[PDB]
């Protein structure tokens, strides 16, 4: 697997960013881990915490093609986690979200090919499946680009895969942590936008690991989807602090009732496995790939024609307590 | 008596299906100062100036990907129709940045330019595929719509209005399938492509839409996404039409090709406002200057819709008999 | 010659475009033929007609440098036929014509060098010789650039030559076909701008072949000119449909009486051959070339000091019938 | 009494031959608010501010290839003289994109900028070499002229006028041959470069032209290409001048160097309009606002020319005795 | 009664130290129509809209490196505060183009945009490090200041005024050392970083400065570089403060880190104009419209300074007792 | 040392430009010397004077990245002397100076890495030390960039060093030559801005040689400073023409009393040698370098803590005559 390799991750100062740097640091022999991002304050703060010579911090934007080409020189593997993810903000700053996510993905793809990187994994989201909001629309474009990149074939081959998973239990500005800062500062209530608000749930750590495993499976072109549990927002408001009331607030700008992981119209392209899924590409590559046998010799089978992985039509569900056991 | 009296109109990509018809319909039914055709191809542009040979026409070579050009293009324009785009779904799947550069950046430039020149009203053309999309093409179009709607916040003494008209397939449009169904049974009728037996699609006429735009243009406030109520046509039947009897062949689902097109999402119904013959999906954001979309600028009143409604082609009420289409062919 | 090679042709959806793709398909072992152009409707229509796995369609503009670099990866030979050729339109859209033809030629030249292509042939026109209209002015710049490209010398050598020939008998929006669509739709007349209107004439097929032969001759830097026949526009109006009258119409915007192939002031740089000519470069290359012995061991001699290849001062002439035999 | 009263003038590349003279001529004979010199080189610009030391001067460092800069440059200008360019023919042959970037894109930016700032009149400098060209330099200049003339269509409340002044060699200009003929017989007279015995060229004075511009500036409508009637000087004679007797040497025809310069094409004569001391090649296209180029804005009337006319240097009527030039040296 | 009455203010990078405080101070003490926060990070922007939850706020995602965006940003703004920047000296040393792209090109775009939108007054934030600099960061800031001052020449009916406010360290600002001195003795007090025993620095309060800007904003003409008179605090003492007693450790001089910060150069004193509580370094160039910087727009008179003066931190007169800082902490 | 190498120098039509081309031409076996600059008139004039096939003139701007990449193909060593150096003009055209000097330096750095050049020497100035004027501020950024470039490490290594020296005795538009053109044209006076105006002095030739030697010493990352003499402007006005009076004129826009070569706060990073100095980098390179032993096995030692190389606190001084002996 990974050994004496160089890894560059865009937006490595983010949640997935550090939780991933940490895990690669501790569980692998990655010769050098490179964080590529824009803020000097987070990288100054992040260099002092990860006080290890295995690191290296490059200040740069993904909207910058030259910089990326410079930053990716000599890199072996690349994880793309840079992005504007705040759905409401994206609705008010649509070009900003487009520049960062779409153009950003394109430049990363380019710089990777030029530097002959070996493997690239971009981070998607369930919001990119049958999307309604801008953020998701841009992300779907990003996935489309990354999958399509597997067609280029220069004097250097590069595999481009995508990992798509749900809401990361408690993250920089989320819900579960929000539903505590309140009760702490005397929360007058517990706002619940709706009773049907379902959502796939995964942890920072579960995510970081499904990624490092995809690298071990991937042929390039796949869109790996993990089989994660769903949790009714009704049974979550409880845990967090049933005590206080729950003033319904309606619906934020761009929210869905439930999130989709694998569209119904994607069924055919799906292949079930044990812990995960794979949404085979839609286009054909000059060099065909057999997405039925991972590079880990794991065998996967198709799915029923009327297949779809909704957040609610799911069968797994996080007990109204389990999320406290995780807190 | 509402009209586009003595006005300069510019339509991007008006060298194709929608464009040629809209350019014809406007010259015929309205008295607009002039009409500018903005497109890249010199052949089509030349074979259009002849085709029309009308003094109220002007032709500009140009790419929507070009901002300095669009800036000079729109100079002196009152109304802009954005119909330029890459719509060939499977090709968009293989050439994703192309589709992105034209449809996403393209929409952005047309906007940037329209505002610079203080255009009055702008209507952008979307597709049913931009609703809960799954193919790249549709995803760029969803982005596109978002941009034009978001464009309504900008507040300068320009006050441009941006709206979107989203509808489905056009009964035999510039190289599609209807003609590619004749074209075949119009040569060696013995093999007809198919994908599914449940495969449905909304079908509007290359004219029902054109007029729908001119109409949406007359009753807009800005920020709307007008949806024309149309009939759904299950493919199977659409088969016996362009070939009463022939050995059809079930090829395969082309890349990124859905199975049931959505016109209005299930998760956005709370934004829709039903009307007698059309729909209006209100902005998912709030503008500085709010508006009551329940009242078209034509007075037309509107009531919302069932909090669960999902205007899908399959769950459509009306349909088209394999003869109602013959009455189109 | 060409074998197991990859060929990319800009504007391959055009007249010369398909007639060339077809001929390479049928007469060579070209491993892969790549069409590079902007319209999806022509490439969708062109893929279904040339239903052959030897093809590959890239949607792109020549005004786009990144795309070209991507498109030319792994290509062996490149034919440049993309361009805005409508003279009147170019007079009203001068920057458009300049961007496409000049900047377009420059980007193609660049992408070719970066990808180490071996041979590049750009298509010129007689309108580029002692030009008067914009279209021709841009084309002369394109020829100048391509010839000059033979001076670059990186870890990869690339030959850049130009093929310059006249009006292609009946083409997408021309005269001879125009002078029939009329008589068909009851042509009231036959418009003849002038009695001296001479023009070199060649066929789509003759052109496509002189190109594939130049590749076999070329050293890089030459501007091959075929010896084609001239035809008085007076004796052409006849054939097409003498029947109807000929309402003289004057002179279109930018038209010449006759077209030049090899300028008088180019004499010195000329070298006569059997079927063709060669207009040796004006500049000297780091690595001299002997344009007297093609790579086909064909020997050519200079021309008289007062030499010039006008369309009228020519000696060959297409009988007022021959063009019907060709129709 | 026509003047450039209290006006701001900006000349691109006015740090060279034409520029320095025009800058001098305008300060001396007219009362224009100010004069802006726009060029790249700091040395020449500094050695010019001293050289002139005039308060009505302003110097801006800048490349015509730079659009944002040109935009700030022309801000507040009424008249623009575009004299910036790469004219060294053989060098242009070896560095074709350079010449292209400066002469073609350069002309485009100066235009884009002039219109943005609503400049009143713009005169661009062309060369005889842009007539039925064969060298790159001249070909960029033909493109250039086309651009400035085409620039007259644009219709905004700016109404800028764009014209072109095309003439030949300037009797001993910034490093040419006349001085490089002295410079030699001005050191070791024993070897003089030559190309042909029929080699002819039009010759105007670095002052006859400058004034011709100021004049063309006073009688323009826009879209014209003014041609100054000048004398032709067969090289041979021009030899005995800058060296009565010396062993000249026939080197060789430099790259892209013609043998007979054309001022007006044979295929464009039908556009020319002959005048007492100059010519006017009318646009090869039609503008929205037509104009009668037969009447200079100075009332000067004009009759066309013989439908075959080809103002060539060799077929020129007047010439220059090997002493008329001495009366220039 | 001077105020920023009913005015739209936009501050670049107002999502950080200075910004948040300035945004707070202005809302609290003045009645300005609205306030626009222009920055790149969505997290900080969201955690600020909540943090403030004030209707007179607006947040725009954006990079100062982006000119088209800045152009739309500043649209409709009267006053602009440029506080966006990369200031982490040693990081700037390792990523020099980054710092350059943001601080140099960044300042240029904010200017280009401000003029385009006819902003009234613009104040740019500089640092003491831009005085006789040696580190990249400070060198970009010197360039930066030069740009904003030079920006005062441009003369269009816009008449924007550009000034600069340059001061030193901010007593415990967004991750610096003061807090990183607590943070340590606030966990395992046994090792404190040090560089020299002569190491001095000027120290102003994150509030003394903010107000200084609002004040400099009220008494500016344009082209000035306002310098606030502040106290110097020799580091040694600053040590016993954030840790009465602990085993400090002399690590090493971080890259590009000076030893004595300069507020006013020795070679520029002849430009300074001393005031009761501040300084004004006049432009090193002459503008078309001269100004008497000896008279603030607040009437405040000013006398120059000793022709040798060099406002250095070490040669400072006033200082701060290791308790005056405690009275800050 | 240098042999069969290719050298490209930006702004080779300048003072240092020709004096360097000449010296490399005469004292080395440089296979090919390439001049890269913008003006055709200087390069036309410069090709005729340096009438040697070892030359090659490329017309280009440093503000142009493509061109540079083209121009630097196959180059071994690169000297960067292009720049806007007129301090007053830079104060009025600050963006022009920034584009040329800073962006220019960045593009040169980029093109060099892409072409795998081996060594690059950029020319600094004493004005970049503790600067006050724009010109110097941009130059300090240029030095910072060049030093930092030594961190990139692609499939090709490139050393980037800087040479920083004072006013070049009599140059295109300077003082000493100015103080003669006057007396020649009847100089009414001798303007002396101040009595303390000190300045380091070096010759075109001394400079050109310290450069060619640095190439022989350099490890990459150094900022070589030669130990040159200082001259009081009071004792210089004399020589030039004591005869005429000396009307004091004040202080130009951006001038200092004295110029610094090695800042006081740079002491620690300094290393004294015989004829020169070295200001070790401020940052650490992935691959450490020992700046105490040049590549010429020359040993250098540090300097006292209170060290600084001012133009006045200097000990060497050019006799009020020596500059006439040099004239
Ligand atoms: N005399 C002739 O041979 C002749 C005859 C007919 C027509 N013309 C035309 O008249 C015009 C002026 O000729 P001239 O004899 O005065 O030539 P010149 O002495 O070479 O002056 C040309 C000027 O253009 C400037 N320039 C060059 N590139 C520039 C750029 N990229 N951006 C901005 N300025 C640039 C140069 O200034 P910097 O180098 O400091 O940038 C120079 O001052 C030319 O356009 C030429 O085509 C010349």
């Amino acid at each position: 697997m990974l050994d004496n390799q160089t890894i560059l991750i865009t937006g490595g100062t983010g949640s997935f960013g550090k939780c991933f740097v940490r895990k690669v640091l501790d569980t692998t022999n990655a010769k050098k881990i490179i964080v590529y991002s824009r803020d000097e304050l987070k990288q100054s703060e992040m260099a002092m915490e990860f006080n290890d010579p295995r690191m290296r911090f490059f200040i740069g934007d993904v909207r910058d093609l030259e910089r990326l080409n410079y930053a990716l020189e000599g890199v072996d593997i690349c994880i793309h986690a840079a992005a504007l993810k705040h759905v409401p903000i994206a609705e008010y700053n649509p070009l900003e979200c487009i520049k960062t996510n779409i153009m950003g993905a394109s430049n990363v793809i380019n710089a990777c090919l030029k530097n002959a990187i070996s493997q690239v994994i971009a981070l998607s989201t369930d919001k990119a499946a049958n999307p309604i909001n801008l953020y998701g629309a841009t992300k779907l474009c990003s996935d489309k680009l990354f999958v399509s990149a597997n067609n280029f074939k220069g004097s250097s081959q590069t595999q481009f895969s995508v990992v798509r998973y749900g809401n990361v239990v408690g993250s920089r500005g989320s819900v579960v942590p929000f539903f505590k800062k309140l009760v702490q500062n005397k929360a007058s209530e517990i706002p619940i936008t709706d009773i049907r608000m379902t959502r796939f749930w995964i942890t920072l750590d579960e995510g970081v690991s499904f990624v490092l495993k995809s690298l071990k499976r991937m042929h390039g072109g796949e869109i790996f989807v993990p089989k994660i549990p769903s949790m009714k927002m009704t049974d979550l408001a409880k845990a967090l602090a049933p005590n206080t009331p729950t003033k319904i607030i309606g619906i934020r700008p761009g929210e869905k009732l439930h999130e989709v992981m694998i569209p119904k119209d994607e069924s055919h392209l799906a292949l079930e496995f044990e812990d995960f899924f794979i949404i085979q590409p839609t286009i054909s590559f000059q060099t065909p790939k057999d997405y039925t046998l991972t590079k880990l010799h794991e065998k996967g089978q198709k799915v029923a024609p009327d297949f779809e992985y909704s957040s609610h039509n799911n069968n797994q569900w996080l007990e109204p307590d389990d999320l406290l056991k995780l807190l």
